[PDB]
């Protein structure tokens, strides 16, 4: 079902780097489409069973979900070199995207992708998953109105400066944590791909944030989408707002402002 | 602050029995006269029993939702009273006990909808309940029902609740599950005839509650999912608030 043969693979340009290998474009010649523009992940010491294992486990998560903003697993080949055949994003990284199009993307659009990401990370939420990694870099631009959410392996697993304070101090990691970090993300977003806490030491973040310390608000913000990022980092937990509200506050801000 | 002056009160006739007293019905003027349900406290002279007593108070003024009692006030001086909104018809359990011959199902599915808007209110605020039975909901009339108890039930309880004491959004679920049975079940209590120590074991032997008479197996194929032993695999109540919505309609 989810084994594909290689000879339906063509492989292409370079178009990324991975946790064990090399990301790459490619064909995919099914029996329905002539040629469908896949991404495949390669990965480099697969003739180890451990670590092959440890690549194998994000397509094992991956069939799991189906959502229109969510990265799409085609198949697998097992058989070495063992390959993860996914869905094309053409525009790649969203951090990348967002700093060369700074002066292009208008306020509507950079909503837009907080919008879509909620509703991926509400279906998410609704199958009571756990993403631990909720960031720009881990966001991919299919076109100039669609962005879906990929690494499902948890690349950097540190991302100090996106995690709530729980995570932090405990590694408690929870659906109220990673509304925290999509409220990183939404900063990131209006940031224009810029990182947070630049110039800061991983040490001395949990410091400032025990401090009641947050990120300022963006330049271009409308103070009412700033109101919505500082509920999502709230010190207690059980005080942050649910993915299926952070949805239909979008909804409306969408509207309102633009 | 909710510190309401006695001399507003008027005390009525007794509608019900509560944890720390008896309630009461009653009157509240306001600049107009509003019926009002009094919570009274038998035994609130020692200020342990007090703190017990207005924590309830104080996890009530957080909600504002339709279908979730309303607190209207508190009196703090001896004797201790909270005034909250009245709920003419009474518990669910024994209003459906009463009417198993006067109600049709789709107004049992009604009150499982509105439950589950409730409930799902509640998730948004990421409050647990650990206490969801048709015996903490209260009809306010024959198409509105209001969830009360803001302050041991084992045929009830997830898995996990018995065996670890774990109460999370999952174990609610399960609850509901079971509550949704009762109100089919027109106020039967679960597992009659089983003792206490013997659920759990049943239930991990995959044994559940069987479908009630005349019941829509797209309804209980619903419940079977708030049954599912593994917490993760159990559904969301903004889920099963727009599943039962549909099961409503085509009713
Ligand atoms: Br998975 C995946 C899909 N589509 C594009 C990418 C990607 N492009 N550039 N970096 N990563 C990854
Ligand atoms: Br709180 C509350 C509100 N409205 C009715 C009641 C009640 N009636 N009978 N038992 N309890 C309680």
């Amino acid at each position: 079902d989810y084994e594909i043969q290689r000879e339906r693979i063509e492989l292409g340009r370079c178009i990324g780097e991975g946790q064990f290998g090399d990301v790459h474009q490619g064909i995919y010649m099914s029996p329905e489409n002539p040629a469908l523009a896949v991404a495949i992940k390669t990965c480099k010491n697969c003739t180890s069973d451990s670590v092959r294992e440890k690549f194998l486990q994000e397509a094992l998560t991956m069939r799991q979900f189906d959502h229109p903003h969510i990265v799409k697993l085609i198949g697998v080949i097992t058989e070495n070199p063992v390959w993860i055949i996914m869905e094309l994003c053409t525009l790649g990284e969203l951090r990348s995207f967002l700093q060369v199009r700074k002066y292009s993307l208008d306020l509507a659009s950079l909503i837009l992708y907080a919008y879509q990401l909620s509703t991926a990370l509400a279906y998410l939420e609704s199958k009571r998953f756990v993403h631990r990694d909720i960031a720009a870099r881990n966001v991919l631009v299919s076109s100039n109105d669609c962005v879906k959410l990929g690494d499902f392996g948890l690349s950097r697993y540190l991302p100090i400066k996106w995690m709530a304070p729980e995570s932090i101090n405990f590694r408690r990691f929870t659906s109220a944590s990673d509304v925290w970090m999509f409220g990183v993300c939404m900063w990131e977003i209006l940031m224009h791909g810029v990182k947070p806490f630049q110039g800061v030491k991983n040490n001395d973040v949990i410091g400032r944030i025990e401090n009641g310390e947050r990120l300022p608000m963006p330049p271009n913000c409308p103070p009412t989408l700033y109101s919505l990022m500082t509920k999502c980092w709230a010190y207690d937990p059980s005080r942050r707002p649910r993915f299926t509200e952070l949805k239909a506050q979008l909804s409306t801000i969408l509207e309102e402002e633009k």
